[PDB]
């Protein structure tokens, strides 16, 4: 790319010249990838990069990033970063009585000029009745001197309403968007057609594509698969389910918004002795969760969102912070199964995987070396070892530890592995609530902290031993625990009452309850615990659905299914294939 | 000296204290000896106060003034939170309370007996029934028997609801143990120093010709560039100088790193609402900038100074500087020239340790290797400069000083470098923030979307405010700590913590002095000592104490240009 000039503020505008490019650049997708720091802006050099750039350098705050820029007009948020507020946005049309402002998002929808994408410029700078605005991939020569715009547009005021004309005539500004609470002559947010919102079945022409060894069995990673599972991904591989790309975009909305939700309702537990007491964990780690918590909101890697998703609308069920599972499935199973026998234009969802992982683990705190810990279980060693390929893509060393025998102590009493080499940064498939068990009877009462060893005869070392240790830095970290216990839900929805995506949630069974019908979860029937109106599973083709989305630093990372004959999806029912379609 | 004994519950080592195995001189001085988490410094290896401050920052993420003494511990009423640095309450409760001790509580002695005069802290790690483990650095100095977490267990007697314990010693004192809760039945009151022991008084050297010549050092970079701005002078008379006593110091500690922390909170107040921060004057082009500030770079001062009336009526903070503080150099150098040169007592300078204490501080920032010093063309400030070079040298990192704008300029790419053409990323400046304020006062923010600055320029001019406000260049002080300086600030500090024994009743409405809307302050003047009014001045260093020092004038209202005075704390 090619620096342009600057907008206000010290921010760079690059031209995006693809161009200038030759296809083995191009391989290695992390030199297109701009990064502030730890925080990932975008795709050098597009227009919403820049955008978000613009708007993280001068006010610290930045947008779900939208696969187009026409989306961002359907936000009614940006996320404050260093604490993950979420502060309202309001959007407001071209020829509105809402004058724009110094700061604001100017949108445009696809068409013209701005083709498929639409586009965002950020106003600048408010020239009496010229509108100057600072953005990417429209101009690509160098700017006069000292010049920080790259375009104006004239702005007309007639009878109290403010149009503003853009510079090219084929076009079409969508409009405005303001960060205030203020919403007065705001535009109510989009709502997705319920029939976009549809899981639909499919089936591939059936030539034999999966009937011998479709994994590769000499890939150690496939083979692991293999040796979990058999060349088994679903019951029937000519089998698969399609989404529409409108409804993908909704889930990459939903997914980045309910993880700066979830983080919102993890604070109000863990600052509430009367909350926190109801998720069971040892009161002896009060402290160390609280810490964790208040040094680590940052750290979580990846997690996963479960939702019913259907003509009726998007609804999280559950989100997994801990620990999440079904990567390997989604980010390479389903690659081969596409492979060896999808032939249409859609894509799967969670291709991205890998990729996103590793830009996780690479602008991470993570030590050079981290040690992968997986307990001595099949399953776990396909998980393992898929973190372990993105830990290696980032640059790590690793190495994978089965069960706790080969670890040990050295003589000033820290913690080794096998080859005496000091374990100081681990990555899990273990869930804390292992660790829990080890320590549910020590008292706070009579134990200042939790008295983990630190040697012992036999040499023996505990889980909660490595975990609770501090010179070891853990992944995910202690706090993931609470999103995905069931008593945060009510508390989710206090916070966030009536939001889309979120069901009608109590400690009691309130009035709005009883006339919609609900469920009784313990901390499962139909009709302490928590009270949830009902909102069962869609039936596809012989089978319940549910849509999950991974999250990867916090972001979204890709969707797959899961699916079962039981209206209730437990550990063990299947990924099915899913492919999304215009 | 620092063996491993064992850990007590949370997996915190217990170390052995054996100094005698080496030298004292450096056992002092030398980082080694100076124990840290990350970037938080714990205490001196392998002391009791260490070991107390670290456990309770490892597991709990929580610390207490780093005072001098361990016997001190039992007078502080609050805890630190590193995180937030929310001030805790803390309570302390007399052995023989019916308030019985908690798992996880400060334990203190007085001095006394085997606690000579340090006095004693450990930390109360298991209550095993009627027992009491604790654990604690500087009295075991061999291996704890394995896997044994408690360094001694103590007898409580619990005879009519009151708890007594007993020591495994015989000729020491026990205070009482401190609890971190909000409940104050049953606990003690604050002590309070008597009044006495906070007055300033007049000494004078045997004046036998030792401030005749020159004293200090001209071929000494450093001191030259002190006497091309002052002459051969510290005050007016250099036999002439002035002690307070240890016991005074003691609270000049404490007040300034409970002071720092409530300057924090009053900060974030102002932050947190337009209304407030409107009285501060900063251009509003700036607010979202200063936030951020505010919000990352919380922990990134470096340097303040604090300035207090301190008499036998009390001690009362007047103002805190935290932007642009000098003094460093006549209170860290220039003073230990002058007792050197002709002080003969057994007390100390209180600020003799400002250079070491500057250097661990940039030591554990997150300056980058190369720090470009911007000073203005300004004979002090060329010392001050010069002084805090020695402490980033010190530290490790590369420094080049810029005198002015007029060396700046911007590469092919807009990117800011040196004379030298190397990219300037990493400033600390001796230019106050407001300077650069004043060169966007007339950028309104209904206009710009955020501030005009420069990245290029028809005759290369670069502006300081082109410099301190771009993105790439990591600014030291940050651009938050313009606010604890601003006047305004003192009656929102009053509202957060009415009638604090540091404070001055200060607010917008009148409740006499009136400070320029104004604000109304109660009356409160410096005390004159040997014919001079007298300001104690402590200075911050990552929010700790870095030392005290006197500032004179004539006039009751100390002014810039008024005179640092010779201090030496005696017992």
């Amino acid at each position: 790319g090619t620096l342009l000039g600057y907008a206000p503020g010290g921010v760079a505008i690059y031209s995006s010249d693809y161009s200038s490019l030759d296809p083995q650049e191009y391989e290695d997708d992390a030199v297109f990838r701009s990064y502030i720091d730890d925080e990932y802006m975008g795709h050098k050099w597009q227009c919403v990069e820049f955008a978000r750039r613009f708007l993280f350098l001068n006010y610290g705050v930045v947008f779900t990033d939208v696969g187009m820029a026409w989306e961002i007009f359907s936000l009614r948020f940006l996320r404050e970063v260093v604490n993950d507020n979420i502060l309202p946005l309001q959007a407001f049309p071209n020829g509105s009585p809402r004058a724009p402002v110094a700061g604001a998002l100017l949108i445009w929808d696809k068409g013209g000029e701005f083709k498929d994408t639409g586009h965002v410029a950020i106003i600048t700078q408010l020239h009496g009745n010229k509108v100057r605005i600072a953005e990417q991939n429209v101009i690509h020569s160098p700017l006069p001197q000292g010049q920080q715009w790259t375009r104006e547009l004239e702005m007309v005021v007639e009878n109290g309403c403010y149009t503003l004309k853009d510079t090219f005539d084929d076009t079409t500004i969508l409009g405005w968007m303001i960060q205030t609470e203020d919403t007065e002559y705001s535009l109510p947010q989009p709502e997705i057609a319920g029939e976009l919102l549809k899981i639909s079945g499919a089936r591939l022409e059936n030539k034999g594509q999966f009937d011998g060894k479709w994994l590769d069995e000499k890939d150690p990673l496939q083979n692991a698969y293999v040796q979990a599972n058999g060349q088994v991904i679903n019951q029937d591989p000519y089998h698969y389910y399609t989404i529409t790309e409108s409804a993908e975009q909704e889930l990459i909305k939903a997914t980045n918004e309910l993880h700066l939700m979830y983080l919102h309702a993890t604070d109000k537990v863990l600052k509430d002795d009367n909350l926190l007491a109801l998720f069971d964990i040892p009161k002896i780690l009060w402290p160390r969760l609280r810490l964790s918590w208040q040094r680590r909101r940052h750290h979580m890697i990846t997690g996963r969102m479960d939702f019913c998703m259907d003509e009726r609308g998007l609804k999280v069920y559950e989100y997994n912070a801990d620990s999440a599972s079904c990567h390997t499935e989604a980010g390479l199973i389903l690659e081969r199964w596409a492979e060896q026998g999808y032939k249409g234009n859609g894509f799967n969802p969670a291709e991205g995987l890998i990729n996103e992982l590793a830009g996780a683990w690479k602008h991470s705190r993570a030590r050079p070396f981290v040690h992968i810990m997986q307990d001595k279980d099949i399953e776990e060693n396909y998980h393992a070892q898929f973190m372990e390929q993105a830990l290696h893509q980032a640059g790590f060393e690793t190495r994978i530890l089965r069960g706790l025998d080969e670890l040990g102590w050295d003589a000033a009493g820290q913690l080794i592995d096998g080859e005496g080499r000091l374990v100081n940064c681990v990555w899990k498939t273990w869930a804390w609530e292992t660790a829990f068990d080890q320590i549910r009877e020590v008292s706070d009462r009579e134990f200042a902290a939790v008295p983990i060893r630190t040697g012992h005869p036999q040499n023996e070392v505990r889980l909660i031993d490595v975990l609770l240790r501090p010179e070891v830095l853990v992944f995910e970290p202690l706090w993931t625990v609470i999103p995905g216990n069931k008593a945060i839900l009510p508390i989710l929805w206090s916070l966030f009452p009536h939001h889309r995506y979120l069901l009608d949630t109590d400690f009691t069974v309130n009035d709005e309850l009883v006339k919609t019908g609900y469920a009784v979860k313990p901390i499962i029937d139909l009709v302490k615990n928590i009270y949830q109106q009902l909102w069962c599973l869609p039936k596809v083709d012989g089978k319940y659905i549910q849509v999950c989305t991974f999250t990867v630093g916090g972001n979204y990372g890709g969707t797959c299914l899961r699916g079962d004959e039981s209206l209730v999806i437990k550990k063990e029912s299947d990924i099915e294939p899913l492919i999304v379609v215009k």
